[PDB]
C-alpha cells in the first residue's frame, strides 16, 4: 500500500544520480592537497548546513561544475602567460620564409626598431603588487581573519615592472633573417596588468599551459602565485589590463621596403604612435584606423601613403599634418619632412594625389597604376591572423572616463567577450574611481576599497539600483575584502574600536544582506560562554560596537540610495581569543536562539583537569581551524553535532548543543575513531568521509560508517586491483570504482563491485550514465537503468580471466575491449524511475 520503504533490501548508499565523472573528480580533489572541498569561509561551516536533505550525488555535480568553471578561467590565464612567454620566446618576430614578410608576434611589446642594425629594443608589461594584513605571521595571530587575504596595490607607483622573471633579461637583440623584406608594425600597447583570485583545487600542483610561466614570476615576495590559505588552493581568475600610451618608434635604412600598420580590435584604437624615421628612398607606410603616425625624413625622401586598408579614401591636408579616413575618425598623420621630402597619397586602384602644403589640394595624378607595391593579400591575410589573437584573449579591459551619454561615468570595464557590459551608471565623483568586486548574470556588485559603500549596477544598463549599508556607519576601518563564491558574495569589512581591530562578514543573497560571523568581544566572548538565549539581537552586539563612534559617518556619500541593511541569518558563528590561551568559539543558532558550544576531548592518551576558576572553558581548546560538520536527527531523543580540525585530521561527535555551562572537567565532545582521515564532505547535509588510503563511507548519526566506495588514490599504482578490492570491507560491501578510465585515458568507465562480482558498463551504456541494480537470483545477470533512455537493461558479469584480458596492469581499459555487451531487460516499458525493494524492483 503506497510507497514502499523497506528495509533489508541492501541498496547502493549513491543510489540514483551517481556519475563518476562528478565524483571522481571531487573525490580525487578532495584526496590532494591539503585543502577543504565545498567549505564557506566567513561562517565555518561544510556543505551549507542549513540544508539538511537532498540528493548525495547532486551535490558531486554541484562542486565539479562550479570548479570546472574555475579551472577553464584558470587555463585561460595560463594560456595568456603562454602566450607572452612564445612572444618574447624568440624576440617578438619571425619571418615568413614562404612569402617574405616580417611579422610580429603575439604578446610582446617594443620600444623600437633599430631596422638599419636589424635590432629590437623591448619594453616591460607591469603588474601590480601583492599586499596583505599581518595578523597571519603575527598581531592576533591565532585565528583566520577573513579580510586578511592577499590583495592588489591600485598604484602605478608600486608595481613589478619587469617582464624578466619570465626567466631571462636583454635590452637589445638581433633579428635572425629579414631584410630588403616587408614589414608588419607592432600592434599591442603597454599594459598594466591587474588580477583577481578564486578558490581552486589543486591550483598548487596542476600542470597547464603556461602555469609554469606564472610559477616563474611568484618568486618574488611582490606578487604571489601557487599559494594556499585556511580555505584552501587559490589562485587568479581572471586578468584585466589597463593600457598605457605606446610610443613605437621605427628607424629605417636605405633599401625601399615597405611598411603596413596593423588593424586592431575597437579597444585597441588610439594607444599606439608610432615614430617612423630614416632617410632617402621611397618608403610607402601602410595606415590603418585607429593610430598616430609621425614622418621623420630630415635628411631626405618621397615616403607614401596607402588609404587603401581604411575605410574610405578621403583626405585633407594642413601645413603641419594630414588626414585620411571618414567621419572624423580620420587617422593624423604628422608630417616633418624636410629638404622637399614630400607624401604620395595611394588609393586601392588607378590614382595617386600629390598633396600640396601651400595649395592644401590633392591634385590628381595617374603615378599609380605602376607596379610600386606589393599586393595586397599577403598582408591582408597576416593582418586577419594578428586580428583573431587579439580578439580570442578574452579577459576584461579599464576604460577610464568613459562618457556613456556626454555624461562622464567614470571608470568603466569593458568585457570583451560580451556588450560592454560595465560601467557604475551614475555621475559621482567618489565613483568615478570605484572598483569591481564581483558580476553575475547581468548583475554587477562594485566597491569602494577605501569607504563603505557598495553597489548593485547593470540592471538592463538602467539606472544604478539600491546600495548596502553595513550595521555601523561610523567608526574608522574599512571594506577589506570583497569577493565573491557559488554566486554568493561576501564582506568583510574591519573596523576599529578603541579597544582592539575587529571584523564584521556579511553574505548577501538577492535582495537580502545577511550577517554569518562577528568577532565580538570579551564582554561578549565570556558572557556567551553560558547560559545564552537572545532572540532578536545578536548577543548585543550593537550595544557592543556603536558605542566607539570616530565620525567616520562623514564619508558615508549617500548618493539617493535605496539602502539595504543586513538581517541575521541561521548559524551565526561567534569567535575570538578571550584571553591569553583560551580560545572561544560558538554557533548561535538564531531561529532558536540556542548555542552550539564545542566541548572537545583531549587525545586518548591524555586527560586532564583544571582549576574551578577556569572551569569555564572546553576541555581542548579550540584548533584555529575548526568547522561545523552539519548535524543530523539522533532518533535517540537528540541532536547530534560533529566538529572537525584539518589540522587534528580528527572528528568530534557530540549530542544536543552542549552544556548551559562549560566544563572543561568533564568534556562533551567525543573524539570519533576513523581510520587515517583525510577530509570531510557535507552534502545536501549528508556527511561523507575520505580516508588516506582512498576509501569513501557515508556517516551517520550514531558516529558509524558504511563503505560505500574506493578512490583513484586507491587504485594507483595496484596491479592487481581487483584482487585488493576484496579488502575494502569485512563482506557484503558493494562500491563503485571511481578511479577507472575509458581506453582514451580521459573518460571514467563506470565499474561497480558487488558481492565479489566486478561490473562495468559497456561501450553502448557508458555515456549513459549507467545506475547499477541488484543481481538475478542466477547471481550473473546484473540488472541496470538508464534513465536519460528511460530503459531497463542486463548485463554480465566478468571473470577476473575477463578482467585480465580487458586490463593490462592499470586503471585504463584497453583498446582490445573484448568487452560484454549488454542487452535490454524489459523492452516494453518506458521508465520514470526504479529503484531497488525488498520484494523486488
Amino acid at each position: 500500500e503506497l510507497a514502499h520503504a523497506e528495509n533489508d533490501v541492501q541498496k547502493a548508499v549513491f543510489g540514483t544520480q551517481l556519475a563518476f565523472d562528478s565524483a571522481s573528480f571531487v573525490t580525487g580533489a578532495a584526496g590532494i592537497g591539503a585543502g577543504l572541498v565545498g567549505a564557506s569561509t566567513a561562517g565555518a561551516v561544510l556543505g551549507g548546513a542549513g540544508v539538511i536533505l537532498g540528493g548525495l550525488a547532486v551535490g558531486f555535480t554541484a562542486l565539479a561544475q562550479a570548479f570546472g568553471a574555475v579551472a577553464e578561467d584558470a587555463k585561460a590565464v595560463g594560456r595568456y602567460f603562454d602566450t607572452v612567454d612564445k612572444a618574447y620566446k624568440g624576440n617578438g618576430y619571425r619571418y615568413d620564409n614562404e612569402k617574405q614578410v616580417l611579422v610580429p608576434l603575439a604578446g610582446a611589446v617594443i620600444k623600437t626598431l633599430d631596422l638599419s642594425k636589424n635590432q629590437i629594443d623591448f619594453d616591460s608589461q607591469y603588474i601590480y603588487r601583492t599586499h596583505s594584513g599581518s595578523t597571519g605571521s603575527g598581531k592576533i595571530n591565532y585565528f583566520f581573519w577573513v579580510g586578511d587575504f592577499p590583495r592588489m596595490v591600485h598604484d602605478r607607483g608600486q608595481a613589478i615592472e619587469v617582464r624578466s622573471g619570465i626567466g631571462y633579461k636583454d635590452v637589445s637583440r638581433p633579428l635572425e633573417h629579414g631584410d630588403s623584406n616587408v614589414v608588419i608594425l607592432p600592434g599591442t600597447p603597454k599594459s598594466y596588468i591587474s588580477y583577481e583570485y578564486m578558490l581552486l583545487p589543486g591550483a598548487t600542483t596542476r600542470h597547464d599551459a603556461g602555469f609554469d610561466v606564472i610559477r616563474r614570476l611568484e618568486e618574488d615576495k611582490r606578487f604571489d602565485y601557487d599559494f594556499y590559505i585556511f580555505p584552501g588552493e587559490e589562485t587568479i581568475r581572471r586578468i584585466h589590463h589597463e593600457y598605457v600610451d605606446t610610443p613605437i618608434e621605427v628607424v629605417l635604412d636605405q633599401r625601399n621596403r615597405q611598411l603596413v600598420a596593423p588593424e586592431l580590435p575597437k579597444e585597441l584604437h588610439g594607444f599606439l604612435c608610432y615614430e617612423i624615421k630614416g632617410a632617402g628612398g621611397e618608403y610607402l607606410i601602410g595606415l590603418n584606423e585607429g593610430a598616430k603616425v609621425n614622418l621623420t625624413s630630415d635628411v631626405a625622401s618621397t615616403w607614401i601613403i596607402d588609404s587603401s586598408q581604411l575605410a574610405s579614401d578621403s583626405i585633407s591636408v594642413s601645413k603641419d599634418q594630414l588626414l585620411v579616413g571618414e567621419k572624423g575618425k580620420e587617422v593624423v598623420v604628422k608630417l616633418y619632412l624636410a629638404q622637399n621630402s614630400q607624401v604620395l597619397v595611394v588609393n586601392g586602384k588607378g590614382e595617386v594625389r600629390k598633396v600640396d602644403f601651400t595649395s592644401l589640394t590633392a591634385q590628381v595624378i595617374s603615378e599609380d597604376a605602376s607596379k610600386w607595391q606589393v599586393p595586397g593579400q599577403q598582408i591582408e591575410q597576416h593582418l586577419s591572423d594578428l586580428a583573431k589573437a587579439h580578439q580570442l584573449h578574452g579577459q576584461y579591459v579599464v576604460v577610464e572616463n568613459y562618457r556613456h551619454q556626454g555624461r562622464d561615468v567614470g571608470r568603466a570595464f569593458y568585457d570583451v567577450t560580451k556588450d560592454r557590459m560595465l560601467f557604475t551608471d551614475t555621475t559621482n565623483e567618489q565613483a568615478k574611481r570605484a572598483q569591481l568586486g564581483a558580476v553575475m548574470g547581468d548583475y554587477a556588485y562594485f566597491y569602494d576599497a577605501d569607504n563603505a559603500v557598495a553597489w548593485r549596477v547593470d540592471i538592463a544598463t538602467g539606472q544604478v539600483d539600491a546600495q548596502f549599508e553595513p550595521w555601523f556607519n561610523q567608526n574608522a576601518g574599512h571594506i577589506s575584502r570583497f569577493w565573491q563564491e557559488g554566486d554568493v558574495v561576501y564582506l568583510a569589512r574591519r573596523y576599529r574600536l578603541k579597544e582592539r581591530e575587529a571584523e564584521l562578514g556579511y553574505r548577501i543573497i538577492g535582495d537580502r544582506m545577511e550577517l554569518v560571523s562577528a568577532v565580538g568581544d570579551d564582554a561578549l566572548l565570556q558572557l556567551s560562554a553560558r547560559i545564552g538565549r537572545h532572540g532578536d539581537e545578536l548577543e548585543a552586539i550593537l550595544q557592543g560596537y556603536r558605542s566607539n563612534s570616530t565620525q567616520r559617518g562623514t564619508l558615508m556619500y549617500t548618493l539617493g540610495a535605496r539602502l539595504i541593511q543586513p538581517t541575521s541569518a541561521a548559524l551565526v558563528t561567534v569567535f575570538g581569543v578571550d584571553a591569553a590561551g583560551v580560545p572561544h568559539r560558538y554557533w548561535i543558532r538564531t531561529s532558536d536562539g540556542t548555542l552550539i558550544k564545542p566541548n572537545l576531548a583531549p587525545p586518548a592518551d591524555q586527560t586532564l583537569h583544571f582549576e574551578a576558576h577556569e572551569q569555564t572553558r572546553s576541555a581542548w581548546q579550540i584548533p584555529a581551524d575548526l568547522v561545523l560538520a552539519g548535524s543530523m536527527p539522533l532518533l535517540g531523543g537528540k541532536e547530534v553535532f560533529f566538529f572537525y580540525s584539518k589540522e587534528q585530521k580528527t572528528l568530534f561527535r557530540q549530542e544536543g548543543p552542549g552544556q548551559e555551562v562549560l566544563d572543561a572537567n568533564q568534556p562533551s565532545a567525543l573524539r570519533v575513531t576513523t581510520p587515517a582521515l583525510t577530509n570531510v564532505i557535507n552534502l545536501n547535509g549528508h556527511l561523507v568521509v575520505v580516508t588516506e588510503d582512498g576509501r569513501v563511507a557515508r556517516l551517520d548519526a550514531l558516529g558509524q560508517l558504511s563503505y560505500a566506495a574506493v578512490n583513484e588514490h586507491w587504485l594507483k599504482g595496484r596491479i592487481h586491483w581487483w584482487q585488493d578490492l576484496t579488502s575494502v570491507t569485512d563482506g557484503r560491501a558493494t562500491l563503485a570504482v571511481f578511479g577507472v578510465k575509458d581506453t582514451d585515458g580521459k573518460s571514467l568507465l563506470p565499474v561497480w563491485y558487488h558481492n565479489g562480482q566486478v561490473v562495468v558498463a559497456s561501450a553502448a551504456l557508458q555515456d549513459k550514465h549507467p545506475q547499477f541494480l541488484g543481481f538475478e537470483v542466477d547471481g550473473s545477470s546484473a540488472r541496470l537503468f538508464e534513465p536519460a533512455s528511460g530503459k531497463l537493461y542486463r548485463q554480465p558479469a566478468m571473470t577476473a580471466d575477463a578482467l585480465a584480458a580487458a586490463f593490462g596492469t592499470d586503471e585504463v581499459l584497453e583498446a582490445s575491449a573484448q568487452l560484454p555487451a549488454a542487452n535490454e531487460l524489459e523492452p516494453e516499458l518506458h521508465l520514470k524511475a526504479a529503484e531497488q525493494v525488498d520484494a523486488g524492483l
